């Protein structure tokens, strides 16, 4: 028999299970939630350890049928530390790599933006938030200027892509930091488990968004700290707040 583990975020596990009911074998596959580009390979209990390109082709009665692509490129479960953002900075995620796009932001003095690689419809993972581990004391407690890129994972956690891993010749694993602020957005930060870097966010589009959009998302400036006209958020998203009520 064929097993299959869906999460919430529409990803699965599938494989036969071993004499003990556990994801353990040498044919295993994550699929993403496209239901056909998929990790296949070496699994220990559920874990990835060398999982390699392939394409979901068919289903036969919950048996799938993946064929691998060419070439090397081989995944496994690498969770990020509270230094370490990838064993592999430069490895980019295959599934985010046919859907997103960096490139200077439509957004004036914005920096860089992310966009939509292809036309796709309501609720499409498009992007993985990914990178290092910290603790929100520690973002609550330092220099605003080191905190463009934290993002709070869980009430515990927030989750940040500091210097040098925001720019992408040094860092290309994951890509969801690239997407800027909209007042009406066409995405979402929501939770994610990916097979490599283990619990994370992911950005996933609240509409159809069609090829070479830019990808927007509302960020959480409820919590800034206090001032004179109430939580004090950065001064780019203060203009743009001004600007927007305008309307
Ligand atoms: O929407 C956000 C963050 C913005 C933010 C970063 C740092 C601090 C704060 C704020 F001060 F809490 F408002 C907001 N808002 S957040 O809900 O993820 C967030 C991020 C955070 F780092 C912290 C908090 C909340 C609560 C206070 N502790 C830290 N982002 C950052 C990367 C791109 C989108
Ligand atoms: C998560 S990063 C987004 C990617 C970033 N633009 C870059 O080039 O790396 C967040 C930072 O992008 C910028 N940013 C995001 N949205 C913006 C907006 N609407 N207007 C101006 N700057 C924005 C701010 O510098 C913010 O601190």
């Amino acid at each position: 028999g064929v097993c299959w583990i869906y999460y919430p975020d529409g990803g699965s596990l599938v494989g036969e299970v071993n004499e003990d009911g556990e994801m353990t074998g040498e044919k295993i596959a994550y699929v993403y939630p496209d239901e056909r580009t998929a990790l296949y390979g070496k699994f220990i209990d559920g874990e990835m350890i060398e999982g390699k390109l392939a394409t979901l082709m068919s289903t036969e009665e919950g048996r799938p049928h993946f064929e691998l692509m060419p070439g090397n490129s081989v995944y496994h479960f690498d969770k990020s530390t509270s230094s370490c953002i990838s064993t592999n900075a430069l490895l980019p995620d295959p599934y985010e790599s046919e859907r997103v796009y960096v490139a200077e932001s439509l957004i004036s003095s914005a920096g860089e933006g992310l966009f939509s690689k292809v036309a796709v419809g309501p609720n499409t993972v498009m992007s993985f938030y990914n990178g290092v581990r910290i603790t929100h004391q520690e973002v609550d407690s330092r220099d605003w200027a080191l905190n463009g890129n934290t993002l709070s994972l869980d009430e515990e956690t927030v989750i940040d892509v500091p210097e040098p891993y925001n720019h992408v010749s040094k860092y290309c694993a994951s890509l969801g930091h690239k997407a800027n602020h909209s007042f009406t957005p066409n995405c979402i930060y929501d939770m994610f488990v990916h097979p490599r870097f283990g619990p994370i966010k992911c950005i996933r589009t609240l509409r159809a968004v069609e090829a070479d959009e830019e990808l927007t998302v509302a960020y959480g400036y409820d919590h800034s700290p206090p001032g004179k006209s109430g939580p004090e958020a950065p001064e780019w998203y203060q203009v743009e707040l001004k600007a927007f009520q305008a309307t």
